[PDB]
């Protein structure tokens, strides 16, 4: 029934998934023509495959197309798209922001589109070279941050559709009040009622159904640390409300935080998402296990996601051996999607700071060192030292030669310095 | 006459500069109200001071605001905005392109705007912390790439204004055919006539005059390697035309390339620009000196720029001693603005490939190694390990506390893991 | 004191204005360099002057630059930038939306920037032709819709700054829950607490202070028709809460709507805004007078604003005589800014539907009818029939001639069909 | 061969079409995964059908999605996307420009996207209302302006792809130098060689091939009025070159302009496009007939396009009877696509200028006039007087109700003033 509305959806894709809406609602709200969303289809089906086939799927947050490309080239199988990074350095207000949903709601889907188009060029380049791809596929699924939905269920509906149009494979929504949204590891977090987040999630699924894509939905809870709640209207929340403490001047209720409300919320959200994620204060395998065991008593086999956050001081928290085994252990507990949210931001900022300091100190010696490290990384599959090829100069040369029946006088690669100075 | 129209311009700013237009043209084409472009003013004037006062001003191409921010944090005094990088990873078509002016003409100025807004937030953050700045200024001047002007002189005029509005300090224009534009170190370059590139330069100056800003103009010539030319109409170009070769199927003339047509074109361009740049095939200090000496014979003291290009294989061309002295030696010749065009692209792509490979193979050990290197770099001025502060969380906490008379329940830093674990 | 932080603010600009923050906060949050926002300064000051000197300033909602330009050419002295119209046909998601804050938060300021750049070209064209301007100024102040501020106080702060950078003269904010925002004339509105809307207004003022511009702030209340409220935490709202009815499933409180809670909120908002605006269900002069009288009792001389809404069926509500005098009466009560929100949308859609229907029916005859109507309007100051001049072709010719010392072979106007066929 | 690479192409679609590239080139340049461009396919296929089954397809230039929507509602079957209008009031530099390819190369396709998304919304609304559609389809094909391709063949290739991504059905390219592009009815036009324009056209076709869509390509020639030429390298152009006049200071050759070079260029372009278009200085049926006949002699049955330009002063050129039959006569000669380029601009500007003038004079009487005209137009299928429904408020209410299983408290239509006052 829903399978006939989402024809690319694989067998069993919606096992255990509940929807507030009917299949007739979907048809009534689809409009009258079939529009295909190819990259979203492929990405969602490949993600679904990967999380059921791998020990675990691990990703890094990409703030640019080029970043994503190198992740796939290095052999990673998924890309994470961080709202935090979007805020910091890649949003549609062209500003640097903290992670508080301050940027315009279109910014995340615009970055998803950029990432897919860079992966597309990479694919075109290798296809045109005629020797096979250097990766399994350039179209690694993107799991993308929709934050708190940017307001109400209609806002969640809209950003879900925008991510699908951009070609995202999975999207995550958290039970925070959008107007007070924070980074998971910042203070000042405000939860919305269990029912209200279930609305966001159903809105996301209605968006996917109407677009006709089996897009994955990740439900996130921020209840491990949050001590505020907008309303106690939901009886599932009331046991955690500290009534003696009274409301804040904003009218927020105050709540008991920790693993317990995370477990209750996750169990309530489970039927309305494909993966469940709980934010934590520390990289704590024991806590990760307790959460997974409690969810799995209610919902055996439910797939989980885990943020390996740069907001944790890793070696302050853990010894080298536990750090080394961390993701493998999490995978065996059922955390099949694991991501370093701010990997791109830290890599970009650290790397350019060190380059710039070296350059300041020793000028071209500092740059030659980077280039020599680039040459040495070629044995490991790095290609970008030859930057003209990397970005598609050779592909466009071939476009021009096809347009002109081989006759163009103005092709790029042949008399280039890349060709003359960058041979084996 | 032009000083009155550009109130911020410093003394001697326009010495030796000629213009095709008059001061009356400017008043006529400028509208009836005064609109200020404060970052463009501050930047141009600061770039002007720097290139005169320092031995040389060296820069790195920035593809994002965060990159520019660390460049300035590290002590660099200027930012280069590369069109190549705009094309690769930061354009308004959301596409990856080779360096051929394929992206929309607005993309460069949009990135200049991003960079200035990031620097703005950095300055806001430190200002609010109230212990003074960690740098001389966050507003390091931006020297930006306008490629071949993106078409005719009106296109050159428009991208110059856009860059002024975005807050660039200086903008470069090159004597290639915009519809066949290439990276200087690609083949297939086609030159335009000398006169035509002087129209582009004059378009750019008229834009700055009409905006009322003392924005710098950098004239680039691609004559060292280019073997094609659109038209032989300009007698100054005719001695380099290979009239024995005949025109190409497109109607292009074939020309004799090298240092000689570069010198001739430079000397012709010098009155219509502030700095002069010749693209080279190899990083060749002897060639650079020969160019500088020829230009300085006609135009003593003319400021020059130099592309320390990643499109060169540095260790293949040079020994370690020469690499080490390279920029210092260039500066002594008058190359006061020197820049590594693709620094940002190479840093970003190398750094992520290696992190991604480490992560695939060793998961969190590879990331914890990065974090540890970040902590180690703090002794030398790195701050970004503490990511919440870096992007302005403390600043926005301060804005909220002001709005609410100190009462907000939902400030972010106090109960953050950043405060607890860093 | 605050006048030093905002050098262009005229004498008396901030009489009666209270601020939650201090002058030191502003200096602390401003950054270290001086950046000028020239069109924002000019627009704010000119708007401030107009609303104190004119019987009333009336405007229409522009959904494009060309629209704005003809408003100014026609002799209107202000421009209204409608969020409804942004949603409908001019936003940064490139979608058609109903008026429910569904579009990205940057869209209105982006439209502000479009309007001001069109006006700038208008002014460049006429400056270059050398015979003076055909209007008092092309830079008619823009009063722009910031809706419910797109979230909490920091979002209000950010959209205010964005409108300032775009050159808006004034910005309005309303006491609705951003996440459930509606057009004032739709059902299902949810109010925020009086105090929370004061937080938004204060955010807006901190934004202007930090930018250093005397931008006008219009406080809007939607309490005439809104029957829902997020929280009863503010004692000021409690007299209007229906505690018998219970909360909805979302947890909203239900409230008793109408003029009374509008008056209470207006009086509370007054010290934190420059103009006050109450949405109404019907175009009613008597209710307008009641509101004005009550506000002026608490705050004598307070400037007010009034939405002459297309969401009203005008002839159903009012006779021709009342329609005719309607804005003049509002002016004498203190409604010094008055605006038809959806003016641009209705003229654009009606116009093109009728042209398209004529075209289907009669092809070129329907277009020629429009063209002759254009020629006839020239006697009343219309110019756009000569579309090449209108958009700046002669100005860019003059730029090319300046660049080429008069010698360019490729100027546009001399051999154009416009020069030959429109004499 | 090319039919398997473009699966949606109907039988005979590429009859007579030549390509410089091979089917193997397409496969090499296409990437390894199939990406679908649904609106581009449906658009192209419908346009192809319409131009073979209608006497002619007539369209108007839309500068906004709302304008396009009313054109489809009024019963027009295609939409024209004008670059001139993008320049004027709808581009990605947020500026007013003359028609000289000054705006960034992405602006046209961004507008194509807006137009198709508005049409999509109109379709969603009617589908949700369950009474069937009020039009044959909402997805009227868009014929879009690619100007001179914005540079070289690679720029043409890219703008073609972008238009296909935005859902355009057909795209037009002209044989002008992109760096000196003008409106066909401005002076200062510079042509490129016949060969160079053929490269642009093949670029466009390779783009469509690579995207896997049967997108229509319209070749435009500007040779009727152009007196300049970049290069005489192409022997096909040399008979029109006035060698005795010499070159201009820019290096341009000087050419004899008129019907003759247009005929030679069209005949050379024919195999590389689906429709041919000649810009003209006047709406001249005799000249139209002469061009059609000369083209049909070399290529029988070639479909043609004609610009019914507002740059012509219609009644100055023609009597009412010729105006009335103009399009029908063109249609019988083989001009199967006809378009009024600046219809959206002149309607938007005339309409707002007049509304604003009346508003200045008479305030709400002038708006009530518009609102009453709108009510009166409802008998002929106008609907936007009920603006809340028109932009999708009813549809989003239905979305909210589905999400919340009938329970939302905050739906908009029921308690709206539209429901109460526009019965
Ligand atoms: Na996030
Ligand atoms: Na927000
Ligand atoms: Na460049
Ligand atoms: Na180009
Ligand atoms: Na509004
Ligand atoms: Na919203
Ligand atoms: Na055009
Ligand atoms: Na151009
Ligand atoms: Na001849």
């Amino acid at each position: 029934d829903f399978y006939s509305l989402i024809p690319s959806a694989p067998k069993g894709r919606f096992d255990g998934i509940e929807r507030a809406h009917t299949a007739e609602d979907v048809k009534r709200l689809r409009g009258s023509v079939e529009i295909k969303y190819s990259l979203a289809e492929m990405g969602a089906n490949r993600l679904w495959k990967l999380i059921h086939e791998e020990d675990f799927v691990n990703a890094l947050g990409a703030l640019s197309g080029n970043q994503a490309m190198q992740m796939v080239r290095a052999g990673l199988k998924a890309i994470y798209l961080s709202g935090w990074q979007v805020a910091a350095d890649a949003n549609t207000a062209s500003a640097m922001y903290p992670d508080q949903s301050l940027y315009p709601a279109n910014a995340g889907p615009e970055l998803a589109k950029r990432i897919n188009r860079t992966l597309q060029r990479a694919d075109q380049i290798e296809t045109a070279e005629g020797k096979g791809l250097s990766v399994d596929t350039w179209f690694a699924p993107i799991v993308a941050d929709a934050e708190a939905g940017f307001g109400g269920p209609l806002d969640a509906f809209e950003i879900m559709k925008a991510y699908i149009e951009a070609g995202a494979a999975g999207v995550h929504f958290e039970d925070q009040l959008a107007s007070e949204k924070k980074c998971g590891h910042l203070g000042g977090k405000v939860l919305i009622p269990t029912a209200a987040h279930i609305r966001n999630l159903n809105a996301a699924r209605l968006a996917a159904d109407v677009m006709g894509t089996p897009t994955l939905i990740v439900a996130r809870t921020d209840a491990e640390a949050a001590k505020l709640l907008t309303s106690d209207i939901d009886e599932r929340d009331q046991p955690f409300v500290d009534y003696e403490a009274g409301r804040t001047a904003e009218g927020f209720y105050q709540v008991k935080n920790g693993i317990e409300p995370c477990i209750a919320r996750a169990i309530a959200y489970a039927p309305y998402c494909d993966l469940i994620w709980m934010e934590t204060s520390k990289p704590d395998l024991a806590q990760a296990r307790r959460f997974a065991e409690a969810v799995h008593k209610a919902h055996p086999g439910k797939l989980l996601a885990y943020n390996c956050s740069p907001s944790f001081n890793w070696k302050k928290n853990l010894d080298d051996a536990t750090i080394a085994k961390f993701q493998r252990e999490l995978g065996a507990m059922g955390y099949k999607f694991q991501f370093i949210t701010l990997a791109g931001f830290h890599q970009l900022n650290y790397g350019m700071f060190e380059l710039a300091r070296g350059y300041k100190d020793r000028q071209m010696a500092a740059y030659s060192e980077l280039q020599q490290a680039e040459f040495a990384a070629e044995a490991d599959g790095y290609t970008a030292t030859k930057h003209q090829r990397e970005v598609g100069t050779g592909y466009f040369d071939a476009v021009s030669l096809a347009i002109t029946g081989g006759q163009s006088s103005t092709t790029a690669m042949k008399e280039s310095t890349e060709t003359a100075q960058f041979k084996p």
